[PDB]
């Protein structure tokens, strides 16, 4: 069941899913540094996260040059669009509870589902590279997860929006990265529930009820 690293059907799809990693982890640290501006006291936290998403980044540039594989970066520019446009909308208005479940939320839970499904299919020199990072993802989710909590009483409303907006977006990139992904033995229903499992926890952990919960996981649709 393990691919063969080495042929044109794997290094091709390698060079779209290699490319969506490192250009998700660039604005994973883009994201983490301009949420400094709408929370100027969490500053040196947040540079610290955003420090290990560089580094992040650094290593999955390694996964590729390691395959021989050329990142495709205009394939994966495109494929954040969606997402960053809405970011860049939510931060030009101040909306930090949008920003954090878009980055801290959403984003975090996406990439341990990816992570956590590319691990036993991954060649060994990805595999250490992959399994250093995602104790970092469960830090970053902990950061949102955090501070929503805190502020929950006066961003249920934002959140229920954000979530309605942003949540089916995560949807349609599964779409559009289940083909490669499948080259590369990765599981569409994998990557599926273990979004949802992320995503549900954190939300559980922020305060939401079932109900609520229920209600907002079906916005997917
Ligand atoms: C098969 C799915 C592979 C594509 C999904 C990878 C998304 C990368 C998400 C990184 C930006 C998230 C982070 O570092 O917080
Ligand atoms: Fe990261
Ligand atoms: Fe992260």
């Amino acid at each position: 069941a393990l691919p063969d690293f080495t042929s044109d059907r794997y290094k091709d799809a390698y060079s779209r899913i290699n490319a969506i990693v490192i250009e998700g982890e660039q604005e994973a640290h883009d994201n983490y540094i301009a949420i400094g501006t709408l929370l100027p006291d969490h500053v040196e936290e947040l540079k610290r996260l955003a420090k290990m998403e560089m580094r992040h980044k650094k290593g999955f540039t390694a996964c590729g040059k390691n395959l021989g594989v050329e990142a495709d970066m205009d394939f994966a520019r495109e494929f954040f669009a969606p997402l960053r446009d809405n970011f860049q909308t939510a931060l030009g208005q101040g909306k930090t509870p949008t920003c954090l479940l878009i980055q801290a939320l959403l984003i975090e839970a996406f990439a341990i589902s990816a992570y956590h499904t590319y691990i036993p299919v991954s060649d060994p020199f990805a595999r250490k590279i992959t399994e250093g990072v995602v104790k970092d993802e469960y830090t970053h989710l902990n950061y949102g997860e955090a501070w929503l909590k805190a502020n929950l009483e006066s961003c249920r409303e934002e959140l229920l929006e954000a979530n309605r907006e942003n949540l089916p977006l995560i949807r349609r990139m599964l779409d559009q990265v289940a083909g490669d992904a499948a080259v590369l033995q990765m599981d569409k229903e994998d990557l599926i529930e273990d979004f949802l499992i992320a995503y549900q926890e954190s939300l559980t952990e922020i305060g939401f009820n079932t109900r609520e919960i229920t209600r907002m996981a079906a916005a997917a649709l």
